Protein backbone atom coordinates (compact mmCIF):
# COMPACT_ATOMS: atom_id res chain seq x y z
CA UNK A 1 0.00 0.00 0.00
CA UNK A 2 1.48 3.41 -0.61
CA UNK A 3 0.53 5.99 2.31
CA UNK A 4 1.43 9.64 1.38
CA UNK A 5 1.99 12.68 3.43
CA UNK A 6 -0.50 15.02 1.47
CA UNK A 7 -2.86 15.40 -1.15
CA UNK A 8 -0.25 16.86 -3.42
CA UNK A 9 1.86 13.93 -2.99
CA UNK A 10 -0.98 11.55 -3.62
CA UNK A 11 -1.85 13.11 -7.19
CA UNK A 12 2.25 13.42 -7.46
CA UNK A 13 2.81 9.52 -6.74
CA UNK A 14 -0.28 8.18 -8.81
CA UNK A 15 0.60 10.60 -11.86
CA UNK A 16 4.27 8.93 -11.63
CA UNK A 17 3.43 5.43 -11.42
CA UNK A 18 1.78 6.15 -15.45
CA UNK A 19 5.79 5.07 -15.64
CA UNK A 20 7.35 4.35 -12.91
CA UNK A 21 7.86 1.55 -10.17
CA UNK A 22 6.21 1.88 -6.69
CA UNK A 23 9.35 2.54 -4.90
CA UNK A 24 10.31 5.11 -7.18
CA UNK A 25 7.56 6.97 -7.51
CA UNK A 26 6.85 6.79 -2.91
CA UNK A 27 10.84 8.31 -2.90
CA UNK A 28 9.92 11.35 -5.34
CA UNK A 29 6.40 12.26 -4.00
CA UNK A 30 7.70 11.31 -0.48
CA UNK A 31 5.01 8.70 -0.14
CA UNK A 32 5.64 5.43 2.14
CA UNK A 33 4.60 1.71 0.95
CA UNK A 34 3.65 -0.40 3.65
CA UNK A 35 3.07 -3.97 4.16
CA UNK A 36 0.17 -3.40 6.45
CA UNK A 37 -3.25 -3.11 5.19
CA UNK A 38 -3.93 0.52 6.42
CA UNK A 39 -2.12 3.96 6.40
CA UNK A 40 0.15 5.02 9.53
CA UNK A 41 -1.54 8.53 10.99
CA UNK A 42 1.07 10.75 9.27
CA UNK A 43 0.99 9.32 5.88
CA UNK A 44 -2.88 9.36 5.43
CA UNK A 45 -3.06 10.32 1.98
CA UNK B 1 -2.84 -18.75 4.17
CA UNK B 2 -2.15 -17.45 7.54
CA UNK B 3 -3.35 -20.44 10.00
CA UNK B 4 -3.82 -19.64 13.59
CA UNK B 5 -4.29 -21.99 17.05
CA UNK B 6 -6.80 -19.74 18.70
CA UNK B 7 -9.57 -17.25 18.08
CA UNK B 8 -7.77 -14.75 19.78
CA UNK B 9 -4.51 -15.80 18.02
CA UNK B 10 -7.06 -15.01 14.27
CA UNK B 11 -8.18 -11.76 15.77
CA UNK B 12 -4.68 -11.10 16.84
CA UNK B 13 -3.47 -11.48 13.58
CA UNK B 14 -6.02 -9.53 12.15
CA UNK B 15 -5.45 -6.28 13.71
CA UNK B 16 -1.43 -7.00 13.54
CA UNK B 17 -2.36 -7.09 9.58
CA UNK B 18 -3.66 -3.18 10.05
CA UNK B 19 0.30 -2.27 10.25
CA UNK B 20 2.39 -5.08 9.77
CA UNK B 21 3.58 -7.88 7.39
CA UNK B 22 2.46 -11.72 7.61
CA UNK B 23 5.36 -12.78 8.73
CA UNK B 24 5.95 -10.32 11.36
CA UNK B 25 2.16 -10.72 12.31
CA UNK B 26 2.25 -14.28 12.34
CA UNK B 27 5.11 -14.79 14.66
CA UNK B 28 3.83 -12.34 17.45
CA UNK B 29 0.16 -13.87 17.23
CA UNK B 30 1.11 -17.62 17.42
CA UNK B 31 0.36 -17.95 13.89
CA UNK B 32 1.54 -20.07 10.92
CA UNK B 33 2.04 -18.80 7.32
CA UNK B 34 1.36 -22.29 4.39
CA UNK B 35 2.03 -22.23 1.05
CA UNK B 36 -1.34 -24.82 1.13
CA UNK B 37 -4.53 -23.69 0.00
CA UNK B 38 -5.80 -25.27 3.34
CA UNK B 39 -4.77 -25.24 7.09
CA UNK B 40 -3.33 -28.29 9.54
CA UNK B 41 -5.40 -29.26 11.98
CA UNK B 42 -3.22 -27.86 14.78
CA UNK B 43 -3.73 -24.25 13.67
CA UNK B 44 -7.44 -24.21 12.44
CA UNK B 45 -7.86 -20.74 13.12
CA UNK C 1 0.66 -22.75 -14.22
CA UNK C 2 0.67 -26.40 -13.84
CA UNK C 3 0.59 -28.88 -16.10
CA UNK C 4 0.51 -32.86 -15.77
CA UNK C 5 0.74 -35.78 -17.61
CA UNK C 6 -1.86 -37.89 -16.68
CA UNK C 7 -5.29 -37.62 -14.59
CA UNK C 8 -3.43 -39.43 -11.94
CA UNK C 9 -1.20 -36.93 -11.62
CA UNK C 10 -3.50 -33.84 -11.60
CA UNK C 11 -5.92 -35.64 -8.62
CA UNK C 12 -2.10 -35.81 -7.25
CA UNK C 13 -1.59 -32.34 -7.24
CA UNK C 14 -4.31 -30.63 -6.26
CA UNK C 15 -4.80 -32.61 -3.70
CA UNK C 16 -0.87 -31.98 -2.65
CA UNK C 17 -1.62 -28.57 -2.61
CA UNK C 18 -3.91 -28.77 0.36
CA UNK C 19 -0.93 -28.77 2.48
CA UNK C 20 2.14 -28.35 -0.20
CA UNK C 21 3.63 -25.75 -2.42
CA UNK C 22 3.67 -26.01 -5.95
CA UNK C 23 7.46 -26.67 -6.96
CA UNK C 24 7.15 -29.95 -4.34
CA UNK C 25 3.70 -30.88 -5.37
CA UNK C 26 5.15 -31.25 -9.40
CA UNK C 27 7.75 -33.19 -8.36
CA UNK C 28 5.93 -35.60 -6.58
CA UNK C 29 2.82 -35.83 -9.24
CA UNK C 30 5.03 -35.25 -11.79
CA UNK C 31 3.55 -32.66 -13.44
CA UNK C 32 5.87 -29.40 -14.79
CA UNK C 33 5.21 -25.74 -13.65
CA UNK C 34 5.17 -23.48 -16.43
CA UNK C 35 5.82 -19.71 -17.04
CA UNK C 36 3.25 -20.15 -20.04
CA UNK C 37 -0.71 -19.45 -20.20
CA UNK C 38 -0.77 -22.60 -21.68
CA UNK C 39 0.45 -26.29 -21.54
CA UNK C 40 2.94 -28.17 -23.55
CA UNK C 41 1.12 -31.04 -25.41
CA UNK C 42 3.21 -33.81 -23.19
CA UNK C 43 1.88 -32.37 -20.27
CA UNK C 44 -1.81 -31.57 -20.96
CA UNK C 45 -3.63 -32.87 -17.53
CA UNK D 1 3.31 -4.28 -18.69
CA UNK D 2 4.02 -5.26 -21.73
CA UNK D 3 4.39 -2.40 -24.66
CA UNK D 4 5.47 -3.49 -28.05
CA UNK D 5 6.46 -0.99 -30.85
CA UNK D 6 3.86 -2.74 -33.53
CA UNK D 7 1.29 -5.04 -34.02
CA UNK D 8 3.73 -7.17 -35.45
CA UNK D 9 5.56 -7.41 -32.09
CA UNK D 10 1.72 -7.63 -30.39
CA UNK D 11 0.89 -10.60 -32.20
CA UNK D 12 4.28 -11.90 -30.99
CA UNK D 13 4.02 -11.36 -27.61
CA UNK D 14 1.04 -12.71 -27.31
CA UNK D 15 1.32 -15.93 -29.17
CA UNK D 16 4.63 -16.66 -27.52
CA UNK D 17 3.42 -16.57 -23.92
CA UNK D 18 1.45 -19.48 -24.92
CA UNK D 19 4.89 -21.34 -23.80
CA UNK D 20 7.36 -18.71 -22.48
CA UNK D 21 7.90 -16.13 -19.57
CA UNK D 22 7.33 -12.85 -20.26
CA UNK D 23 11.20 -11.51 -20.13
CA UNK D 24 12.01 -14.14 -23.07
CA UNK D 25 8.93 -13.09 -24.91
CA UNK D 26 9.71 -9.43 -24.58
CA UNK D 27 13.22 -10.01 -25.77
CA UNK D 28 12.13 -12.09 -29.21
CA UNK D 29 9.40 -10.22 -30.29
CA UNK D 30 11.49 -7.13 -29.42
CA UNK D 31 8.54 -5.36 -26.71
CA UNK D 32 9.49 -4.01 -23.31
CA UNK D 33 8.28 -4.98 -19.73
CA UNK D 34 7.81 -1.66 -18.08
CA UNK D 35 6.93 -1.58 -14.03
CA UNK D 36 4.84 1.47 -14.93
CA UNK D 37 1.00 1.46 -15.67
CA UNK D 38 1.25 2.64 -18.97
CA UNK D 39 3.35 2.21 -22.24
CA UNK D 40 5.47 4.95 -23.36
CA UNK D 41 5.45 6.88 -26.73
CA UNK D 42 7.83 4.45 -28.79
CA UNK D 43 6.37 0.91 -27.27
CA UNK D 44 2.45 1.82 -28.01
CA UNK D 45 1.14 -1.51 -29.52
Amino acid sequence: KSCCKSTLGRNCYNLCRARGAQKLCANVCRCKLTSGLSCPKDFPK
